[PDB]
């Protein structure tokens, strides 16, 4: 699949807003993910002890992790589809070291859309959400293909 320049513009326009507060968006997204799909929390040995949203918000390590994740995702989105090089190491660590099923990538994609919808309604209307979903589907599709080449079905 391929996004048009118009769709990329919608994606990058709302992403520019997210970059005004990467740490904050990172926390909201992971808290949403962990609360909505608690099973994903078990994949993080560093955070699986967190019991409440309050503890999650107060975790300095979780906040730093969120920044690392969103920074990596932002770099991929800014490539506008030409992300082969960026995807290689990400696909290897998540398939081989962390063992993250494609299903879980769908869950975090849902969390990202939910947070952008809540925080940026004016810049995240129907068309913008469709563009973001398409960009994330492309990401998940290419990651899945790499998973297979690497020997991980998940
Ligand atoms: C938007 C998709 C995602 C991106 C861009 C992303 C990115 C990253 C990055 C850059 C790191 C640090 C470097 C590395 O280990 O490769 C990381 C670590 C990790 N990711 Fe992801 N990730 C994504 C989704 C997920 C999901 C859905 C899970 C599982 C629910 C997951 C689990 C992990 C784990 C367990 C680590 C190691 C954390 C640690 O122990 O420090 N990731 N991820």
């Amino acid at each position: 699949m391929v996004l048009s320049e118009g769709e990329w513009q919608l994606v990058l326009h709302v992403w520019a807003k997210v970059e005004a507060d990467v740490a904050g968006h990172g926390q909201d997204i992971f808290i949403r993910l962990f609360k909505s799909h608690p099973e994903t929390l078990e994949k993080f040995d560093r955070f699986k002890h967190l019991k409440t949203e309050a503890e999650m918000k107060a975790s300095e390590d979780l906040k730093k992790h969120g920044v690392t994740v969103l920074t990596a995702l932002g770099a991929i989105l800014k490539k506008k589809g030409h992300h082969e090089a960026e995807l290689k190491p990400l696909a290897q660590s998540h398939a081989t070291k962390h063992k993250i099923p494609i299903k879980y990538l769908e869950f975090i994609s849902e969390a990202i859309i939910h947070v952008l919808h809540s925080r940026h309604p004016g810049n995240f209307g129907a068309d913008a959400q469709g563009a973001m979903n398409k960009a994330l589907e492309l990401f998940r599709k290419d990651i899945a293909a790499k998973y297979k080449e690497l020997g991980y079905q998940g």
